[PDB]
């Protein structure tokens, strides 16, 4: 029936006006003066204003702009019948000409149950995920290859066993690893599968690594294909540079099939404006889910309720897709353990890299204290009790610090 | 060699302090502490900060953020043996984590000759355009196809020749008409090249159809390919909702070879902020050329040096590309055609939807008016002054008004 969006609006002239302009103007353009008859026939295409909310002015937004702002929070619905059912059309039709009329941000974007049904979702998402690593009772901890530019193979495998062996259950590339003769893609990945074939045999723990998938548009579905060929566990995708409806078509080919890891660099051009731009609950944590990625970065809160509403959106029982793992990324260090589980739960992933190599004993002994962290939280003692009787969990807070969270 | 990147940072701490950390972090990560005989090894890879230019404190700004922030703009080089040789890449390596820094706006770019000669830049621009349609001592005329949503190609085609009989070289479907059973993709190009037939065995003059490309990413290039096999003129390409690379895909396709027009919507989630995204005349201006627009239509000035920023990346002789056919859009009437020539000169494209049907004696009328508003600045003469011997555009000046520019 109706896709229904939700914006934030800032300007001078009267409110409900501008939203019936909105609701009118981009689906139907007239409507008052065509002959009764004729608005029968276009009534189905008519789009209407669900909604306002008014928020009174601010004095901080007015200094600014030099002028009075009302601000508003205005609901609109687009009847489906008006665009195809694919995200160019959604992002055209609800925010395409609007992102140029001023001050409008688009916040949320709501879809008929059928519409939605059209999407495919994650693939794998927690609980496929959690399946094929078997861990189900902890979030999961992943380490970033730091200082991988300018190196090659010979130089990827020891640095590649190093963080397994520390405990982590995921490597993943650095977001700016691009293809080259130094390490092509296919050599990443198959000589990454072997490295971690061996510390698997070595000490009985399998490690997955997530492979950055670049290059140009066309040219990644037989990457991808590839890939999932030659054995990779996991793609990670700058999906922002390349359009949603890219990472949909990646989640949708039956010939990739693996997880998908959705990198938030670049996300940061649509959503820190505050009058301006897309929300980062919709950005990254509504459309990626419903596109297809099964775990999806953003930046870590360590603002936050704006972390917790992309955690939120990705993990949001209501929908009808699986859900995504949330992946608060940045400066995470053994320290805010305690803050991340009790922010994002036990369905979420540790993510780091200076808090894994930038340890003291090194990447193995980065991922011991953070594997000592996780699980002084899941028991629930204080981590500088554990690190009393856990010397690489000691030299972390030693380090970095820590924020207890009484059990 | 080096990719030139140009920043607006808005910062509190010491700007050549973050702008060396961003020469470094973006590319190799540390340096102070490697052994020189590895230092020589990475040199290729460091990133190095080219110059700043600090611009002092704004009150106003200060006022905003409740605190004193520093301004400069802050020059930075990344090695093209950092990245491949893609737009994602680029996107990614100038401007990925630094999205999501804080108050990092990008500004420009600038590419070595050898490293630009591997992008496509306009398959046929303006030259080729004004050759394809026969006219090249004036600005083209161009009107948009208002008020198709909810119709067929029945009312299509009346409508369609009724625009060319005002005059125009081109129309153009709206941004917002996707493909549907009333009026689908094929037979929209199919039964409109008839309908512009008709009108050109009337009048002896040919206007070109630019249809709307729309669909999922994966289907494009054999919805082009037949487009192009069934004689359609312009592609129109909403290409800020698939990616600058999708673009340049199409363009690169020598299945496809038919002009490509880009149109500027959702590019507003970018670039309107004053300490984010990324700046117009880079992201509409600068890339689209390079990527391989042909006519690109940006927000018309009726912010003025902003809109002359964009022709000016679009049209810049120093490229090693053809000239792309800048069209400001938004408003335009009859009475805007002096500034317009003033402004963007000779090469540019009047482009209308509303200054051609909202025209009190009709599309043909509003035609007319434009016709005459051209040919009077080209002759020297006020507006006023041709509108008393010419009825249409007399019509128009007192339905809009006009701003006279003197010869």
């Amino acid at each position: 029936s109706a896709v229904m969006a939700t914006y934030l609006l800032h300007d001078e002239t009267d409110i409900r006006k501008k939203a019936e302009g909105i609701a009118l103007g981009l689906t139907i353009g007239t409507w008052t003066d065509l002959p009764a008859l004729e608005q029968e026939q276009l009534r189905k295409h008519k789009g209407e204003v669900v909604a306002i909310e008014e928020l009174g002015e601010s004095e901080r937004v007015n200094a600014y702009f030099g002028k009075r702002l009302k601000r508003a929070i205005v609901k609109i619905a687009y009847p489906t019948v008006n665009f195809s059912a694919d995200l160019p059309a959604l992002l055209v039709t609800t925010f395409g000409k609007l992102s140029l009329d001023g001050e409008v941000r688009l916040l949320d974007l709501e879809f008929p149950d059928e519409w939605k049904r059209q999407f495919p979702g994650p693939r794998f998402g927690i609980d496929g995920i959690r399946d094929r690593v078997g861990v189900h009772n902890r979030p999961l901890l992943m380490s970033i290859f730091k200082g991988m530019i300018g190196r090659d193979l010979a130089y990827l495998t020891p640095e590649l066993k190093k963080q397994a062996l520390g405990g982590v259950d995921l490597v993943k590339d650095d977001e700016i690893l691009f293809d080259s003769e130094l390490l092509p893609f296919e050599k990443r990945i198959t000589e990454g599968k072997a490295a971690l074939q061996e510390v698997y045999e070595q000490t009985g723990k399998r490690t997955l690594y997530a492979v950055n998938l670049t290059g140009k548009t066309f040219a990644l579905k037989d990457k991808a294909k590839r890939a999932a060929e030659l054995g990779a566990d996991v793609l990670l995708f700058n999906v922002f540079a390349y359009g949603l409806d890219v990472l949909q078509a990646l989640r949708e080919d039956e010939e990739i099939a693996v997880p998908i890891m959705a990198h938030p660099v670049f996300s940061g051009a649509v959503t820190p404006s505050e009058f301006y731009g897309v929300a980062p609950s919709l950005w990254l944590g509504k459309l990626l889910r419903l596109a297809g990625a099964d775990f999806v970065l953003f930046p870590s809160p360590y603002e936050r309720e704006q972390a917790l509403g992309i955690a939120r959106a990705l993990t949001d029982d209501q929908e009808p897709f699986a859900r995504a793992f949330p992946v608060p990324s940045a400066g995470i260090h053994p320290g805010l353990v305690p803050l991340i589980i009790r922010d994002f739960g036990l369905d979420t992933i540790v993510n780091a890299g200076g808090g894994i190599h930038g340890h003291p004993h090194g990447a193995i002994g980065g991922g011991r204290a953070f594997r000592a962290a996780i699980d002084a939280v899941l028991a629930g003692r204080p981590l500088r009790a554990a690190a009393a009787e856990n010397e690489a969990l000691q030299k972390a807070i030693d380090r970095w610090g820590v924020v207890e969270v009484e059990a």
